[PDB]
């Protein structure tokens, strides 16, 4: 057998790598390079760039966290924004709460969307959803263009944060993808400057998950309100819900409980 | 240059790899292979048996979460013993506490130790204090021959359980390592099935730490008493606590919040 491995100017010096037991569809996108392929231990895996994308096996740990967070904290959602997020996981965690009533998704590449509606079916399902709305557009073009406001934008990828501003309603929430504390600090420190200059309440949160570099993410938190995103203000009760594996009550509040040298770097910012 | 590739049954169809910069030792002691070298953006890093023992730069997290969580909740710990942990880097925490009058390791490879004294001085400068006792001994035959018994076992490793139940006071506190919820979880629950035909309250935190498997390892909690080991008895407010890196008051706590998939896995052990 083969395997696949992971390197990076963004974390040189170190790779993660997955046993393929089969490739399973490959491409060079008008964006991208896109490999699918069923591995040994951590189940289907899509790669883009080279670079892990998602993987079957843990996938739910961070489209939970990055979902459930903002929207237990939003008390009536009815309108959400998925910037990035081709492969549906976030669309599918949206889809179990009742009172949304538009879900829009900004995707510049469809290969991905298409992939994954093909291979990844208990991750892509959210888009039979009618609520679903897809627009294979630029993120930036987008936010620029468009005319409603949202509750939540969740930004599910990688001036820009003055367009997040603008299109969240007087009280909305954005959450966005934002780093490995473990490797790029200085950068986590950029993006809490940036959202700071805008936001009045800007919190960092850590996601545990093994098939992203040093087997964790960070969520960059920012509310228009005083209270931000540390705290839930719901439970997720319902019959939706039940089959949760990551997110829970009490983890929710403990992924903003950050490592002492982390809070030393993003004290006096 | 060249790369250091770790591979094992344990965690099969994975691989974690560093860049190596230049090799300083290696040999076959009676007990394992010690490899030691320095790492391009990790620092020097110690392989035993072709597994990452430590690495400088994130040794602190695991060090510091397994030392100051039972320490903290320990009201007055006199005597501590760790078994395993030839490095000394829990020792170089325990040593920070000003009550403590005894540290006991017991470590069966001598060459461990000694090579962590020469290549690791920051890790294992906790071997200079007085207090310190060093025993090359098979922790198994250690702990059925010993005299004292302990305020503190810390396991840094990996009937026993019945040894250490033993070698507790009636109020003593054990914290063992305890595999990654990542890829584990029967090994977990069979641990804590073990504890707690012994020890009135198992408990199980989570480290993020990169350079294990999954970027993340578990500490399994044993206490004697109903109270359990997830709240601090004591803030570490004084001048040798100044320089911890990844501990405090807060992320003790939540540390012990699990992914709800483990929960539901753990719940009717």
């Amino acid at each position: 057998k083969k395997w696949f491995s992971e390197f990076s100017i963004m974390w040189p010096g170190q790779a993660f790598s997955l046993k393929i037991k089969k490739i399973l569809y490959e491409t060079k996108s008008k964006y991208q390079n896109v490999l699918v392929f069923e591995s040994t231990t951590y189940g289907k895996v899509l790669v883009l760039d080279g670079v892990i994308q998602l993987t079957e096996k843990d996938e739910f740990a961070y489209h939970e966290m990055m979902t459930h967070v903002p929207m237990t904290v939003s008390k009536e959602p009815k309108n959400v924004l998925v910037v990035g997020g081709g492969d549906g996981g976030i669309i599918r965690e949206l889809c179990k709460y009742k009172s949304v009533e538009n879900i829009d998704i900004c995707e510049i590449d469809e290969t991905v969307i298409e992939v994954s509606k093909i291979y990844f079916k208990n991750i892509s399902c959210g888009y039979e959803d009618k609520r679903v709305n897809v627009f294979i557009e630029d993120a930036s073009k987008f936010l620029e263009n468009v005319t409603n406001t949202y509750d939540v934008i969740i930004v599910d990828s990688s001036n820009f944060y003055e367009k997040i501003y603008n299109a969240l309603k007087p009280n909305g929430y954005c959450v966005a993808q934002c780093e490995s504390l473990w490797i790029h600090v200085g950068t986590i420190k950029n993006m809490i400057g940036y959202a700071k200059k805008l936001f009045k309440k800007v919190e960092y949160a850590n996601i545990s998950i093994p098939t992203y570099p040093c087997g964790c993410i960070g969520i960059l938190c920012c509310s228009k309100t005083d209270t931000g995103l540390t705290k839930p203000n719901k439970k997720l009760e319902s019959k939706e819900f039940a089959d949760l594996k990551y997110y829970n009550y009490e983890n929710h509040s403990a992924a903003f409980k950050l490592p002492a040298f982390l809070l030393k770097e993003i004290e006096n910012i």
